[PDB]
């Protein structure tokens, strides 16, 4: 019986693995156990953030060079800089994930973050993978992670 | 017979993650039903063909809960969508594709009104309310699975 | 534990069967054990090929009338001719799959392939389903198989 129930499960694993690859083409990227997926359009930080959380995930939060490179592929493909989840709204100069935890990785472009105009508390990632603090009111590519 | 339970556990976790990814950003889950928009507009007939060939049917909200779920997609695309119901067989009596009569409705004030004497299809607005409309018009294609 | 486990697998099978239909709508077509999926946009051959391979698949390669007809439904729906994976770049006049093996099926339009202008080594499929050898530098609908 187990011999049969397992043949059912392994058949399922096979079909599921194929559908996973199909799902990620062409708006997603898998890295480790995390999955980045772009919505394809642009929006202000607040709305971008609400879209991701309501979908059961959150805004892209690269925690390593590999994750950042994975996210960059999506930005490059859509040719639109994207918003990350991190902000320094609570304490100027100190960026944190939505959980309040401090960054464990960063890829700031030379000269950033600079809080230009005295009001750049959000983060965007360029097609070259570098980060820049930007005003939360600007519209950027929406990319969520799951 | 335990390493098999380990596989099922891994599958449940992975499949659960994949479901969320799939629904973003064009689908809405509610109960055992799934609404998904194609992202473009089409006349009723073509819109209906697209859903049936895909193994489903045009959105058919049967409760305040399903309508709210469907409303989220319409609002997201800012484009009214077609429902599956029509009164083309018997004017004034809207039915599902199967044939049964509506078990739920959310008509806007004064609707349905067969305006111009030619509105046998139904569209749902960004506000969730329904309006009977000419089937030849082009509206957001949303199917249910 | 079996009865409780048989219930889980049954639930998984039911949920998966539903999600396969959801996934294929509206850019995919399933035929046999193969799945065709269009990215929705056009690109030259080299760019198209890279996109599919990096996603873990390859450009559409219909190996039968059934597969070709399924691929045709996508091209018709997007109203855009697509690139297939085969080319005769190595040996002029001899089309092969990415693996180098010879074609086991073809659906050439009358008179094709004609290596027009002596520079057509790629293949495109029209909305009517026929094939035509074309210059790889042209932009065509991107469709991958998994
Ligand atoms: O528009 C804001 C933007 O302007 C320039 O590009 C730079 O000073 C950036 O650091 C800054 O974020
Ligand atoms: O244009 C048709 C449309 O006009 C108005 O919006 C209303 O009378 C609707 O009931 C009707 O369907
Ligand atoms: O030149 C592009 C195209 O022109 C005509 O349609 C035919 O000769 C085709 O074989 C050729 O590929
Ligand atoms: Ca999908
Ligand atoms: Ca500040
Ligand atoms: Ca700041
Ligand atoms: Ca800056
Ligand atoms: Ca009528
Ligand atoms: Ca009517
Ligand atoms: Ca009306
Ligand atoms: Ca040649
Ligand atoms: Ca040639
Ligand atoms: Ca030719």
């Amino acid at each position: 019986q187990v011999e049969a129930l397992q043949g059912q499960v392994q058949h399922l694993q096979a079909a599921f693995s194929q559908y996973k690859k199909v799902e990620l083409f062409p708006n997603g990227q898998s890295v480790g156990e995390k999955i980045f997926k772009t919505a394809g359009f642009v929006k202000p930080f607040t709305e971008a953030q609400l879209l991701c959380t309501q979908a059961g995930g959150q805004l892209a939060s690269p925690r390593s060079a590999a994750e950042n490179a994975a996210l960059q592929q999506l930005v490059v493909a859509k040719n639109e800089a994207a918003f990350l989840s991190m902000t320094d709204s609570k304490t100027e100069g100190k960026f944190t994930y939505p959980t309040g935890e401090s960054l464990v990785y960063s890829n700031w472009a030379p000269g950033e973050p600079n809080d230009d105009g005295g009001s750049e508390d959000c983060v965007e990632i360029f097609t070259n993978g570098k980060w820049n603090d930007r005003a939360c009111g600007e519209k950027r590519l929406v990319v969520c992670e799951f």
